């Protein structure tokens, strides 16, 4: 069941958390901040910019010294601190729920049973992995004693996104600090709220001071000011493949600093004739739908084989006309609106695209209501791969439907993309789930489901859709340095 | 293609094989190996006993002194000793092959084919594990610096079997030389001449004398004082359940040496309603009839859905009546005989005991020839849980088929046996495919295939068809000792 | 600072703890447990005998089975089970470290700061691991998919001994769980009660019925019953190594159960005349003497370069003079009393031995005291590898000193034991630290400390000193049991 | 001992190699290559630029595609492929050696001992590891399988230095082939002649025609038609930090392409008091001056506590004027020409700065010869760390020998620069060459020794020395993708 708030959210965070306490701004400025259901001011923010980043960059710096309290706790202790955040945020999943739905346009059934379990969640793993780092011990030719270190890196900048504000700061801080690193967090300007919250209690669990620290503000002033920082280690963002390229652009210009971007996508999903096609068709749908279409993993490109095609046209129309438009904090609401102007007008105009380059419109293709940033939920039918849907990572309530009869050829088509972010598989075949996965340029392929996430699977790109991987073990080996330390001995034995 | 020796065989290697030098018996006795399709003699051997395995082991002991050339030798080097080895029986394939056929009764084209390439790889797969066996640095609480070695054990007594004298030879020494053990191997008291071949070869190939011993000799003599001798750290055994118990409580009473057994099986195939017929027939057919039913992984109960039960035995009994018996050595001969007296006396028995339990005959059942241990291949339909061919290891050319309605009951029948070395699973449904897999209570489960062995992959039984695993990564975890090392210092740092 | 219980200690919890619900024993007989400072009895307690034992397996087969609560849950809830038992632990320190030093024997201060977080720090570390348990894809040759499985092994009996009741309990039951097993624990006869309080906590955190279950009672008895039992698949032990050949020979003739053991020492010390002095001192004292001398790891053979022998001598007198024996929960007190009458006798005979045999008494060498099982700290010099007291492990405060000169001499004098759970070595030397520890054949090697054990290290005997590692990444590897999958595919690709 | 070519040289392969089959540059143009110890010239090459870039990328995408030969053969194969490379490289060792020797300027002693040795193991190690690259499968929340392939990431391109010429290629070549990428190589205008022999072994052993292009050219060419170019999924480099910043920047300009650097150093010594002073003079000599300084970890900063330092600059000095300068390939010659005169200029100027800023000239400072681009070793004490020669990677014979009393000082001196390669610590104290090494932000760590590089080892730099690690087990991670596939089931279980 849905449990909620009782009396109404107050906000209380609003400024720069630097060394575990509060800073104005360096400038004196501040920005609003918007509910995109209402599009009204919730509250102002201090503005970080180059010189609070400055400030956040020295304290993670000085955290991270040799033979300072994070460097010197036993990982078991590193661990300990990321179970207790866990346990707060869980104490808090009522508030944080609340107001990750009002700022961010949420849908609250959503926030509170899936990005703060999530949270919650991938916190726990974090934290057990703390203590369960390891190097190597190594056979090297000659007499040599040689052993790894996996050390932290160093100073993390992070960079966040809008769309998952929670879930992605704590995908970012969850890792970092289980293998020692110190982070700076440059939340959306869009949501910063629920991430100042979060350094509340960040504070509360005992972290020492600078191992997190969190600038809200712009990206091209305080998210440059990190990707060009001459003292931070490496940077860790989600966003749009521009961004992308600008931050690695950045760091290579700069100091050369490790880079790993996640950029969303434009995954396919390919159904066979013998699919469970109710099954196909619900998890398709919600792949593109989620979060009013703001996944980067969103399916937004269904092949389906021309035996069944119609069949699941026609269900996934009857499936998308069912939803209920509104503020995503009143129960029963079903889809909330997209978070700002920019991604809204970039929604319509892609839907106006689908109409004028021929696509099959069958149902939604506009706008809703008086107020709030709500695009309706629409369906597109026979697209062919040069419109500007099939291309375009859309991040609205879109989806695209097309056909296919030739496997061999829908592979090419599935693959033939700069993004590789994910992909699906709905097929009864043992031997088409295993080669067509294989088959597939895509991070995670799923196989009769879809957007299924989990803490223990690392999850990242293939080609522009990203470079690294975040979570699982294999995510952990991005947020360390590995040294090799080789020791001249006088006679070595196996 | 399949070449032959274009000479005849001529036996060189006959003495007990210790420091790399060749060793009379103690006793000065020796005894007589024979050919299992003419029952003549080929040679006599020296014949090892307990006085003999005491040579052997001072010798390992002295070769596995801190110091030595082989605890001293790069990893690396090892690994080289390991891959000229493989070059060296791949040169002498077309012998080994012969002698293996000749000594074994083993089909020449399976022998050339299958057990020399497997010999082959192996140890080429094992050679590259050498120095790439690796410890850990561990972030242990307090102020200390913690690695760990993965030492090799030490001397490891390896008791071989007749059934696949080459390839379990391999096998043993394969991983237990990568990971820096010295070895006393034992062979079967049939099958002792392509060991001592071999042994030739690790003089060749320049390993350190003392690093592989060679002690031919029978069971309750020479294996046994491996079983119990307080010199010695490991033993692994493959053969008899019997044996293993007698083993395990030798090794019990003596040192409490380290033991890893592989046993043999009842292992169970289970085919649904919607498999490839023909694929499933084919597979579960060579899996009951490798080797003239001489095989650990023996399919020996085929459960098939009642739908398609009339079907599949009809096209079992198809293929079981199409085999030419004789001499091993002859191009076109298809079986071969078995390996000696008892076992074709088990054999026929167990057959009889099919008959008069209620068994269906279905082709076969009896024995074959003028000279020669051959049992004809032999097809059982209509076959309950309780008889003694549905719960005892034939080892024989057998084949017992089962139908089941039920799938929840035939995975309870599948597992209810005290076995469990591997299974079979045929179905084009993936989600049969992976529960079914994971349900089974065997160390290896094949889907839509059987027997598929490969040096990749761990090997092993659950429940008594052994404990520990062979080959793949996760073999190697049985030759090494652990030892972990801590440091004090003045402050550690992440 | 050290907390007390403010109300005296009730005992509540004195049946078999089986399906999460409390059972009389099936003849009706219990059994008295007492204090070893007084005694005097404390309680009685169910008596476990074989007809219990065989409950508790079907208790833990039947919560094993496939699509169980227990198999069925996520990895992640395994754990969070296990983080919450630690919770509970954490909750209850104070009378579980008050019920521990009252029914062990244990100075209530190592009880409450050492064995308690002991206990929650193991816990926690392997909660952590739960879903963290991963197997392999394997690029196996041929046209296949092969992936492996590390599935819990099924049942396992778990027998415990009396010197470390609760650190025991957790270091078996911590990563049996974790890996998803179920267990059947036989605590020591003469520390059932601490076990008992957890099964109270078990129930309290949640675990599915059966998955624990605990039966107190007697070694011959209920410990036979498990060693021998047809539906156990896996014994671990730690104890005498007496009993592990008995339980070795058991599985062996039962059903050839995997069996794990960790059965004491004869560890050394090795101080070369560069070493810290005082440094070493304190750790080989402390070695020998915590608990009473009844830690399986007791630094039990010092040996001491001649330039330092004279010096090192006198230090540890002066330091062993310096202990108050009594009850060990009166502040102040530093020795407590021996388990019990076996023990107390074994170590009054031991050391006797000392003296008659020709060691130089340096301090102690009788008992102590009207009641209890008092022991006076006891050191002699002069010790010779010859005497009993060099070759046997005492168990009970009492420390042996000798002289080396050659360092070549002193490594095969500190090997010369069955024995070889672990060692310690003292030196400045890198040279010296890196080879002695590598030549040393002990499964820990301290280096300029003695007897830091953490949960993130593995920890076995090389020798007769057991077999198998526990907790580490490494221990976590012998409560798996691992299954190969091999799907045949129509084409492979890297 | 040291054999020798016994008939002269002569060139043969100076084409482009792609598909297998040599290609003339689409241009018609070809380019000079010289021999740096005679300034003459010894052969024309093609010249590659964006053209037939373009041609090997295409080439290499279709060895790449699903279904290939390449990408079908097992694992195992590849290994095999790159064991024989192996096996050619050493038939043609003298040969390569003599190029080597000859086209890059390198001791004919070193080349034929240490590059050639170098390049069979690194390969040989290589094959070891290409079926043991695994990925895992792993216990997701939820009724999911999900399992991780370790794919290869696809088309790497590999910019080659000229310092380290074949041992460059194959440390590139090694790993990428063995996790079953494919590759297109650009060697150094300055040697690409030992390459493209290569390339002719790579075609002998049967590697699949487009698995290696070579593509031999100018860096702002053909270079940056690697760096930028759409199809190419991977870029790996060595040499300036000045090109890994363009490089960087026209990855992330383009397709966001996967890039790994390492650019060389300003690597530190360490010497305490209680070092084996002169097992440290030995190294830190050896460590600068090897190959005539152009290695990326010269020992270029050697600091010295006080006590010592006057001992070690002398015997520096003395061991500085021990060298005679000469053609690369007479025997007894110890020191070769610098590469070409780009670098012979940089060498000479930054010595000036050496004199004119006021550090001691202990010897040399001057060039050397007739002809060939000679310097004289040169070493400088008294050096500061504000001077060029303190803070420029200088790739000549030129060493730095500075004092220092604090320990903490000189940690932060030699840690105070944007480089990170490696570094070395000469004590004989346990505490501080665990410490120290922990402290050195530092990519590699030598312990009393220096310049120790092995294939089981990763390498790589901190900070501005580069990112992401070559060799080991942790370096074949840089060279695969990892999907993850995550299945729906009716029902997990552990
Ligand atoms: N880390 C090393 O081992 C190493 C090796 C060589 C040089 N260096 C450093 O660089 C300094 C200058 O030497 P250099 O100019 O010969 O090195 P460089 O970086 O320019 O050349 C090395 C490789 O990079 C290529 N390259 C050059 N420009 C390129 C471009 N725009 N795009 C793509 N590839 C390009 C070159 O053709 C060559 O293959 C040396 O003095 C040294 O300090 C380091
Ligand atoms: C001062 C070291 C010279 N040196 C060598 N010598 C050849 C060599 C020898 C052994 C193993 C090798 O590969 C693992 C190998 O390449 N290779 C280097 C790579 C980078 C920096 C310096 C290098
Ligand atoms: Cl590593
Ligand atoms: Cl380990
Ligand atoms: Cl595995
Ligand atoms: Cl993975
Ligand atoms: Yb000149």
């Amino acid at each position: 069941d849905l449990p909620v708030l009782l009396t109404d959210l107050k906000i209380q965070y609003t400024k720069i958390f630097i060394n575990n306490e509060w800073h104005d701004s360096v400038s004196g400025k501040k920005f609003p901040v918007f509910n995109p259901a209402t599009e009204e001011e919730l509250c102002q923010v201090e503005e970080g910019d180059k010189e609070d980043v400055d400030k956040a960059v020295k304290a993670a710096r000085q955290a991270f010294q040799i033979g300072s309290p994070w460097r010197t706790m036993d990982a078991s202790e590193r661990g300990r601190l990321l179970y207790k955040l866990a346990d707060l945020i869980e104490r808090d999943r009522l508030l944080l729920a609340t107001m990750e739905s009002m700022n961010g346009g949420k849908l609250y059934s959503n926030a509170y049973l899936s990005d703060l379990a999530g949270c919650i969640k991938t916190l726990r793993y974090c934290a057990g992995w703390a203590d369960k780092i390891q190097g190597r011990t190594i056979p090297i030719d000659g007499n040599f004693f040689t052993y790894t270190r996996h050390e932290p890196i160093g100073v993390c900048g992070q960079i966040i996104p809008w769309n998952f504000p929670l879930v992605m700061l704590i995908w970012k801080i969850g890792p970092a600090l289980s293998c020692g690193n110190t982070v700076v967090v440059k939340p959306a300007e869009q949501t910063p709220l629920t991430a100042l919250h979060v350094a509340s209690l960040i504070k509360e669990a005992g972290f020492p001071p600078g191992v997190v620290n969190i600038v809200p503000g712009y990206g091209p002033t305080a998210g440059a000011a990190i990707s060009s920082h001459m003292d931070i280690d490496k940077v860790a963002f989600t966003g749009s493949t521009e961004v992308g390229k600008l931050i690695k652009e950045a760091a290579g210009k700069s100091n050369l600093k490790r880079v790993t971007l996640e950029l969303g996508g434009k995954s396919p999903c390919i159904v066979l004739a013998d699919a469970d096609l109710d099954n196909a068709v619900e998890f398709a749908h919600h792949g593109v739908f989620y979060h009013q279409g703001q996944c980067c993993i969103a399916a937004s490109r269904i092949f389906v084989e021309e035996s069944i095609y119609d069949e699941f046209v026609r269900r996934s129309v009857e499936r998308a006309k069912k939803y209920i438009l509104g503020n995503p904090l009143t129960p029963g609401v079903t889809q909330g609106p997209q978070i700002d102007k920019e991604q809204y007008d970039k929604i319509l105009d892609l839907i106006e695209s689908g109409k004028k380059e021929g696509a099959k419109l069958e149902c939604g293709g506009g706008p809703w209501g008086n107020k709030g940033y709500f695009v309706q939920p629409t369906v597109f039918s026979n697209v062919t791969d040069e419109m500007r849907i099939a291309k375009e990572e859309i991040f609205g309530p879109v989806q695209q439907i097309m056909k296919f009869k030739s496997l061999d050829d829908v592979i090419k088509r599935a693959n033939n993309t700069f993004y590789g972010l994910s992909a699906g598989v709905f097929t009864k075949d043992i031997d088409k789930a295993i080669t067509i996965s294989s088959a597939l340029q895509a991070g995670t392929v799923w196989v009769n489901c879809y957007g299924v996430v989990s803490a223990q699977c690392p999850f990242g790109g293939f080609k522009m859709s990203g470079n690294g991987r975040e979570l699982g073990e294999y995510g952990f080996h991005e947020y360390t340095e590995v040294k090799t330390v080789t020791v001249k001995i006088s006679q070595k034995n196996s």
